[PDB]
């Protein structure tokens, strides 16, 4: 499994443990154990984004 997610909306980081993404970005999923905040990797940065702002691609 590739563990990819698609950004549904832009998100601006508000804390240093978050990441910024743009709608249409394809992120790597690291940890989806929390229902509200998922840890993702977008290039060379890792951090949290809201789960509701992304969709798992398979």
């Amino acid at each position: 499994g590739k563990e990819l997610v698609l950004a549904l909306y832009d998100y601006q980081e508000k804390s240093p443990d978050e990441v910024t993404m743009k709608k249409g970005d394809i992120l790597t999923l690291l940890n989806s154990t929390n229902k509200d905040w998922w840890k993702v990797e977008v290039n060379d940065r890792q951090g949290f984004v809201p789960a509701a702002y992304v969709k798992k691609l398979d």
